[PDB]
């Protein structure tokens, strides 16, 4: 889809390391295979938001801030603005706090020409308590709001999500997977690199 | 209660300003009335996590990180560790992601001698979609996990929460309020200062 983000080799690196030196080393070593990196709070809180621009300048990669924003509208707006000002191309937002909280993020993304990814579901143990049961409705909420980028969770769940958001929407998830998702997210299998990344790409 | 945090004058300052200069000015001007300050991502992402230690050193105040942690266990652990390493006395965590995600935070707080506050409910418009209906269960989940600190949201809702967590638990919320909550959180009425704070205290 021309209107959606193009992820090199359909492979997104989940850079969850907290040490700047280690984070930079791994990412640089795989830049020939990946152009999209997902960074979270562990690294940013430990090294500072300036690390986002560093990644973009040193490697020319797209940065997705895996912040899972889940605050009230006004605060969500501020978090998004600060994150986009720091250079992030996109931000991941929780849907459980409701539509207004998601729209607050969409508004800033609109004004700054950036992107919002809606996290529809999580797959860790405790996710079955409240998240699993709200996943479909959260995905539908996103669709009704015009959200075009989604982060999905179980093969059959990914299939259900794709059904709700349509064939046009951009979907990323951590052979089978790429039948529904537009790009796969890989972490440890890489940063824990160039050979590993090359293998995964060759595998798909 | 001796085993719970003592908040000076039962008044917590919600420092939501994103400018370091403005944030420091207001807090210093009310330190003779307040010893507990709640800081969130807007300020921290914009000025850096080092601002937490700055607040504690310049004013000798307790800092509650209003991060509303809502990630998977491993990431929650890292966020809490980084936040406590930066000097935060306590951190606010979401309950919607489930018990394991909350316990991950409790584990780090236990190891570092810090505190975890469970956010049981939010009051912004979109909160009725998913949060309102899970509030009671989230509060009960916290109780069953030994959580001792809670952040509450409607007067009658505060009464319901206090009922679930017991009379011993520490509860903070944004006269009537202090009938159920141990301390009230005030933001704009102060940072938007010394006179305002003094009035609120003299009020209660």
């Amino acid at each position: 889809r021309v209107d959606v983000m193009d992820v090199m080799n359909r492979l997104i690196l989940a850079m969850d390391l907290m040490n700047r030196d280690d984070a930079l080393r791994v990412t640089g070593e795989v830049r020939e295979y990946i152009d999209t990196v997902k960074i979270g709070y562990p690294l940013v809180l430990s090294e500072g938001m300036d690390i986002i621009a560093e990644f973009r300048k040193r490697f020319g990669c797209r940065i997705i801030a895996n912040f899972k924003v889940a605050d009230i509208p006004e605060t969500n707006e501020k978090i998004c603005r600060a994150t986009f000002k720091a250079g992030a191309d996109a931000i991941i937002v929780h849907g459980f706090p409701g539509a207004d909280s998601v729209r607050a993020c969409l508004n800033v993304a609109e004004e700054m020409g950036r992107e919002v990814f809606l996290l529809t579901e999580m797959s860790h143990p405790g996710a079955e308590m409240f998240i699993q049961g709200a996943a479909d409705e959260i995905a539908r909420m996103g669709v009704d709001l015009g959200v075009k980028n989604y982060v999905g969770p179980r093969p059959e769940r990914l299939s259900r999500l794709r059904e709700i958001i349509g064939q046009d929407s951009f979907l990323i998830s951590p052979g089978e997977t790429l039948r529904f998702a537009d790009a796969i997210i890989v972490g440890r299998s890489i940063y824990l690199p160039a050979a590993a990344a090359a293998g995964i790409i060759e595998s798909i």
